[PDB]
């Protein structure tokens, strides 16, 4: 629970909460229809080669959602420990 960040301000294999989503914005409706809610866990799997988009895994499967998509979900940075740099 913080001030919430976009989803495609986000890296590779970390975890965030989904904290809420930009409604009226039609994707709104993209994303709820992927079966994204609030209080669902999203895992980055990784990023394409070009950025975007990203492949993401939440609900129970892994499939891949574009960074404007990424752009419309608030979410919370769940993970600080350390992480590895290599």
């Amino acid at each position: 629970m913080t001030k919430g960040i976009g989803l495609n301000e986000v890296e590779i294999k970390s975890k965030v909460k989904v904290i809420g989503i930009v409604p009226e914005s039609k994707v709104r409706r993209k994303i709820m229809d992927m079966g994204i809610v609030r209080g669902t866990e999203i895992y980055i799997e990784g990023k394409a080669p070009m950025g975007d988009p990203i492949a993401l895994r939440l609900r129970g499967y892994s499939l891949s959602l574009r960074k404007s998509e990424a752009k419309d979900i608030l979410v919370e940075v769940l993970l600080e420990h350390h992480h590895h740099h290599h």
